[PDB]
Order: C-alpha cells, then sequence, then structure tokens
C-alpha cells in the first residue's frame, strides 16, 4: 500500500503569490477572491506578537502585490477572517474548480501541494495527527500552500499552511482561518499535545490486511466500544468515536468482520505484541491510511 | 515521498477503446500514445501476434475520448509496444516535453489513471531488476511516469502489466520494455532484485538532517571494502560517481560519504535492533540524492 496523493492540477490552477513589502507567500485564487495567511502583512518587528488589527489598518488595497506567475492581479478589497486575509481581485479565476471549504478531524488525510513563490513544487499525502499537527515537508516560503481532498469533480480545501513548531512538525488553519489545535500565528515557540496513534486508521489497515489474505490476528472474541477505548488509551491510542465506527462500515461489510471484533483483535495485538510476526509485510501498525484511503486504493 | 505536481500531465490524458478493451492514452500535439495491447481481445492477450492483429484494424476501430469529446483517428502506427494514433485535433494543453529512458535507481512520479481520468499521483523508483512497485489496477494501462524540470515534462514510463509478485512492468515512450518482460498475458518472473545503495545512503543523510542519528558510528571503510559487503547483501555497488553525487549531502551534515557507508555496513550486518529510521523498520531505497536535496 502506497501513500497516494490526489492529482494536483485543479489546485495548481488556483495558486498565486502574495507580497507585502519583501514578505512573499502563497495564496489561493478562487473566483474573484485570493485567500492567504494574514501574517503576510508582517515585518520582523511584528512577527513576535503582531497586532494584526493595527497592522491591517495601515494597509490599503494598493499595498498588496498579487501575482499569478509574473502577471499582477489588481486588488479591489481586503478583509481579515480569523487568521486568513481575503483579497478581492478584479478578475475571476477561469480555472476555478468546483470547490468547498471543509474542516477536517484528526486522523483524516489530505494531499498537500507544496508551493514556493506561487509555483508548485510537489504533492504528497499528509495525515492530521491527533495533536493537530502534520508532518509536512514545508520550507521557508511555503506558507499559504493548501491541503485538499477531491471527490468526483469537487475540491474540498481543508488546510492552509502557517507555521513550524519547535519539534519540526507543522501547523495551520482551515480556509476560514481557524487554526487546527492550540496554535497562534506568532513567531513564538509553541508546544503540541503529546501525540497518539490514530486507532481508526490502524483498524482500517487491519481490514486492508484481511482483504489481501493476511488474517492471522483475527480472534473469536469481541469487546464493547467503551472497554476498548479504556484499554486503548493505556497504549497511547486514540479512543474511537461513533463516527469512526461508522466510517469503518464499508470495510466491515467487505470482510464480514464486525468493527468490535476487529477492535478485540487489535486489543490482543496491543496486549501481546506481534509475537515476531508481520502484517502486510510490516512489523509496525500503520496509522496514516484512512478507511477511505484503503478503499480508494484497493 | 513527494511527487511532482501532476497538472501538466492530467491535461494530456485520454481514453482509448478498441472492442471491449479500454485503457489510457497520452495526447501530445496531434498524437495519442497508448499500449498496443488495447487492440487485443481476451483470446488475443494469451499469445498475441501484434503485427497480425494490427493490420486487421482500421482507424475507425479506435475510439479516443477526451472527456466528453471524441477525437477522430486519422492515422495509426506501432512503435515497439506502443501504438501512436494520429488525431485530427491538436492538444492545446500539450506541455513542453521530452521522452527519456530512465536508469535503474532513478525515481519518477506516476499519474495513475482509469478511463482517461486521473486517480492519484505517487513516486516510484525504477528497480535494479527493472520492475516498479506501483499501485495499478485493471484499466490503469497507459498511465505514465514522468519527471518535471522547470516547465519541461520528461516522460519516462508507460504502464503495461503486473507480475505474479504484484510488482509492475512497462515501457519507455518509444515502446521498449524496461527489463526482460513481454506484453503477453503470461506469468513472468523478474530477475533477483537488489537494493539501490546510493538511495539508501541519501535517505540515511535525510535521517541525520532531521536529527535521527542513532545508527552513526566512528568506524570507516574503503569504497571497495564497502562494496564487497554490499554485494554480499544484494545491494548494488556504489560507484565514485555515486560518491560524488552524495557530496552536497555530505557537506551539509559533515558526515563523509565513506563514514555513512560504514554506518550502512553495520546496519546490514547487525540489523536495526527493532529500532526505526525516519519512522521505518526497513531501509528505504526509493529516494535519490536529488530527491533528498530538493526537500531538505
Ligand atoms: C492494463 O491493461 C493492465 C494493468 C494490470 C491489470 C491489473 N494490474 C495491472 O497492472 N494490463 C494487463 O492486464 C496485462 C495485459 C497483457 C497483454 C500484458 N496483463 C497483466 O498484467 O496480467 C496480469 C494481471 C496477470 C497476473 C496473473 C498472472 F498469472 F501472473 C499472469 C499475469
Ligand atoms: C511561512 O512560509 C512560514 C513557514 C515555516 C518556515 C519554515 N518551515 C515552516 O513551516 N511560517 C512562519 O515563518 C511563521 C510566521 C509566524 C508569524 C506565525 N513562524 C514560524 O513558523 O517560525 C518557526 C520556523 C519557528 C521555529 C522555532 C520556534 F521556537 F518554534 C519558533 C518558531
Amino acid at each position: 500500500f502506497r501513500k497516494m496523493a490526489f492529482p494536483s492540477g485543479k489546485v495548481e490552477g488556483c495558486m498565486v503569490q502574495v507580497t507585502c513589502g519583501t514578505t512573499t507567500l502563497n495564496g489561493l485564487w478562487l473566483d474573484d477572491v485570493v485567500y492567504c495567511p494574514r501574517h503576510v502583512i508582517c515585518t520582523s518587528e511584528d512577527m513576535l506578537n503582531p497586532n494584526y488589527e493595527d497592522l491591517l489598518i495601515r494597509k490599503s488595497n494598493h499595498n498588496f502585490l498579487v501575482q499569478a506567475g509574473n502577471v499582477q492581479l489588481r486588488v479591489i478589497g481586503h478583509s481579515m477572517q480569523n487568521c486568513v486575509l481575503k483579497l478581492k481581485v478584479d478578475t475571476a479565476n477561469p480555472k476555478t474548480p468546483k470547490y468547498k471549504f471543509v474542516r477536517i478531524q484528526p486522523g483524516q488525510t489530505f494531499s498537500v501541494l507544496a508551493c514556493y513563490n506561487g509555483s508548485p513544487s510537489g504533492v504528497y499525502q499528509c495525515a492530521m495527527r491527533p495533536n493537530f499537527t502534520i508532518k509536512g515537508s514545508f520550507l521557508n516560503g511555503s506558507c499559504g500552500s493548501v491541503g485538499f481532498n477531491i471527490d468526483y469533480d469537487c475540491v474540498s480545501f481543508c488546510y492552509m499552511h502557517h507555521m513550524e513548531l519547535p519539534t519540526g512538525v507543522h501547523a495551520g488553519t482551515d480556509l476560514e482561518g481557524n487554526f487546527y489545535g492550540p496554535f497562534v500565528d506568532r513567531q513564538t515557540a509553541q508546544a503540541a499535545g503529546t501525540d497518539t496513534t490514530i486507532t481508526v486508521n490502524v483498524l482500517a489497515w487491519l481490514y486492508a490486511a484481511v482483504i489481501n489474505g493476511d488474517r492471522w490476528f483475527l480472534n473469536r472474541f469481541t469487546t464493547t466500544l467503551n472497554d476498548f477505548n479504556l484499554v486503548a488509551m493505556k497504549y497511547n491510542y486514540e479512543p474511537l468515536t461513533q463516527d469512526h465506527v461508522d466510517i469503518l462500515g464499508p470495510l466491515s461489510a467487505q470482510t464480514g468482520i464486525a468493527v468490535l471484533d476487529m477492535c478485540a483483535s487489535l486489543k490482543e495485538l496491543l496486549q501481546n505484541g506481534m509475537n515476531g510476526r508481520t502484517i502486510l509485510g510490516s512489523a509496525l501498525l500503520e496509522d496514516e491510511f484512512t478507511p477511505f484511503d484503503v478503499v480508494r486504493q484497493c
């Protein structure tokens, strides 16, 4: 099983660059609005504890340089929505896909189109960790790169990149500018919560193993959801929610293995280890493939 | 693993159908390239005489669709294992491109497609035994692999088949297979695979750059003595060019190439002791030195 990203072309057609002074980052051009991180309006003196409201008061439309390639897009209005800036421009992007803005849950995966100066460099698949960080490849200049899923014709944008944490992991917002996790856009050291293993994705991985004929870990027992959750937390696994149980429905139907029976199987793997065996050619339980990713790929 | 952005290639994918057989084609200027086994029926795929099968076909037996629009085929020819269909319409989305044949150990991105529609993108390496560990299903043939430099798309791979072991085989865009494989519906084994040593070293450098360095040591080795151990463990030999290619990473970390070779030697001889590197229980060999630099 490979980490497979969504084709990036519909998002490539929306990437622009946004500059204030010498500060350049990426923005997302949909219809006649460009969305980008608000810290583009920051100097250095500001990034320590920016007063974003006062910094924006000193800005006019004519202070923002928005470019698609080297072609300038005239800004005709501006506003700030949480931690994102919205720049109204005088041209509707002809490459605008059908799209939605969504807020994802920890454990969900998405593709990131890593961009620099409005130019895409690469695409890769990310998982939102339970502590609301991602393990991106994000260098200087990458802010405003976005994360997305594609369903049928429709791009669901779920992430915009803002910052790196002391541990090297990455943090950002949804496209309404609300951070995932307890982070703020200030050049200060911020700690994430201790991370945990994404249980629903491990279960998805065990279902994928069964689908491929690797099923030694299946047992004849079951558990309640509450009993499983209380044990799982002692192993630094996330508790399951009702939505997790439901998104495992399709794989449970495909294999005939009830969700709670698979939970009982995972509980035994936690309490006894792998006994020197492997699953899908791996001694490690994988937690960055969602139930959707398993299906999308199998 | 990071892939190249796929948009320039998405704008070239089309669907090609002959009979009940459908797969993907690549539409550049006024030509569509696709695997020649599109002309086969089930019965044919078992032992096909392609020149015989092809002369029995007319332009109108080929149905090419770019989304909703059918493109009319006005000519066809076969080049090795690829069919070239001339169409009456030029693709305005054709990027600047070249056809290249890649070397084993090199990496490329794959745009997996079904029915002419892009499905996913991922990074692959050409294995030393000329297979690729892909994720391809029924209908993925004609999906291509590529690298992008500046604005130029270098196409290096077109997908044709799966082997019993589950790995994949295909051709360059001139239709010549990578490896000893043939486009016939028969079970085919590959040569013994080896590990791409220069890529393992590059990935160990990436691990150090990210502060994961338990595997380092103060031993050293000559290039030849390292290569003796590598061959024993079915790792590819390391050439002086490989050592030179690793220079930048050596400079960045201050770890001499041959010192990283000594570290790898001890991993081969002792294993990983149930430890991980960059989260992996196994040594990763599908990142090139260039891949590592680009991303670090
Ligand atoms: C594209 O047309 C398709 C892609 C295959 C299907 C499943 N996964 C893939 O990568 N290509 C073929 O189906 C190909 C056609 C021949 C004329 C070359 N045959 C093929 O790949 O056969 C494979 C699926 C079987 C596997 C079982 C076997 F016993 F080993 C014989 C080959
Ligand atoms: C935007 O392009 C940039 C992306 C960063 C740069 C390197 N890798 C990234 O993900 N974001 C910022 O520069 C951001 C701006 C603030 C106004 C929110 N600050 C930031 O991420 O600084 C990081 C690099 C340091 C790391 C060390 C620390 F102690 F945690 C303080 C923040």
